[PDB]
Order: C-alpha cells, then sequence, then structure tokens
C-alpha cells in the first residue's frame, strides 16, 4: 500500500501521460498518470528488436555474434533491418502468429511495420512477453532466448540484473515512448516491467530510462 502510494506520488512530479506495468508471473500491477494506457495498443517501435532477434536466430537468418556485432557499431539501438528482411514477410507473419505477438499483423510488403504499423501491442502484452523471455517460456530454443536476454543486459546491482529495451515511435501521432524490460533477482525471482508514455518532439531522450529506474527504486525491485 505505502510503496504503491509512494510510487503514485512520483507521477505527480511530471505532466506526461504515462503508465508503468509490472508483472511477476502472477499479478499485473499498474502505476502512472493514465492507467488506461496499459490495455491500449501501440506500435512497438524498437521494442520489436526483441521479437526480431529471436525470430532471426531461431530461423537461422543470423547468428548472435552477427547481431551483437551489428548492435555495437559506432552509433539507438534500432531493429536490425537487414535481418527483418532476411526473415521476410511470409515467415515474419507466421512467426508472429505462432508466438502471439501483439496484434500479429505486419501488413503486406511493409518495410518497417514496427515503426509505421500495422503491428501493435499493449504494455500488458509487452511485460508478459519479456517475462516469458526472462524465464525461457517462449517457444524458442533456450539458447536463443538466453542470447536475446544478454543483448538487453543493462546493469547489475549485486546479483540483481537489469535488462531493458527503449522504443520511440516518432511516425505515429501521438508519439509513443517505451522502456520495456525486467529485473532478474539474485535468488532467481523475476519482475518484468513496461513504461509506456506519450512522447513529444524535443523531449529528453533519457527520461524513459530515468523515470523507469526511479519507479523500480521506489518499488524495491532495483536500486540503480
Amino acid at each position: 500500500s505505502i510503496i504503491d502510494q509512494n510510487v503514485q506520488a512520483l507521477f505527480n512530479e511530471i505532466s506526461a501521460d504515462a503508465v508503468f506495468v509490472t508483472y511477476d508471473g502472477q499479478n499485473i500491477k499498474k502505476y502512472g498518470t493514465h492507467l488506461d494506457r496499459a490495455k491500449t495498443a501501440y506500435i512497438p517501435a524498437s521494442t520489436f528488436k526483441i521479437a526480431n532477434a529471436l525470430i532471426g536466430l531461431e530461423n537461422h537468418k543470423a547468428t548472435s555474434t552477427e547481431i551483437f556485432k551489428w548492435d555495437g557499431k559506432p552509433r539507438t539501438v534500432p531493429v536490425y533491418q537487414e535481418l527483418a528482411r532476411r526473415i521476410g514477410p511470409s515467415l515474419m507473419q507466421s512467426e508472429l502468429q505462432r508466438i502471439g505477438y501483439g496484434n500479429m499483423q505486419i501488413g503486406t510488403e511493409v518495410d518497417q511495420f514496427w515503426l509505421k504499423g500495422p503491428l501493435t501491442i499493449t504494455p500488458i502484452q509487452e511485460v508478459k512477453f519479456v517475462y516469458d523471455l526472462a524465464q525461457g517460456q517462449l517457444p524458442f530454443k533456450p539458447e536463443v532466448q538466453q542470447q536475446v536476454k544478454e543483448m538487453l543486459y543493462v546493469e547489475r546491482r549485486g546479483e540483481n540484473r537489469l535488462y531493458a529495451k527503449s522504443g520511440w515511435g516518432m511516425a505515429v501521432d501521438p508519439q509513443v515512448g517505451w522502456y520495456v524490460g525486467f529485473v532478474e533477482k539474485a535468488d532467481g525471482q523475476v519482475v518484468a516491467f513496461a513504461l509506456n508514455m506519450q512522447m513529444k518532439a524535443g523531449d529528453d531522450i533519457a527520461l524513459r530510462k530515468q523515470l523507469s529506474l526511479d519507479v523500480l527504486d521506489k518499488l524495491g525491485v532495483f536500486h540503480y
């Protein structure tokens, strides 16, 4: 109660339209200025990178070394567009259906469907997806799930490990901002999370991360 309250107090300090969803395998919890956002569908933007990498590796369209290398070039970080193209529309479509990702619609010959639509996904879907990833519970090779996990690795605090992916849909209006991830605790326990907020042009690039970390701190889940 008092922790939930204290988190709710935090969202007074900023005027952004936002939700923060957590999932621990059992309960969805929702915090923020506009809780309706949790069950609203938005374009994944670069959060799609999570599905693209999994699908690419599972169907032998890239190795993890190749993806890790592409991700680390002098250069945020976007979907590996060449890999999406190697997967191709037919396979992407059937793989997204197979795994149940968002609305599972990519259109027909849409180049960057994660940026333009028609693909969308709720925060609640996002947070359950990366939870499944964290626990090896997606229908992919365990090795593939582990190597996608490590692509998302941000930070360690003790043996509490933070994993995250940011997104910013600049081509939809209103624009959408994502910070999706999970904290894998030292014991083994996992708390998945999703920041979803409305973005503007000229907004601070660092705010999604910093707001998420402040929530995770208040929640007792991770102390950056």
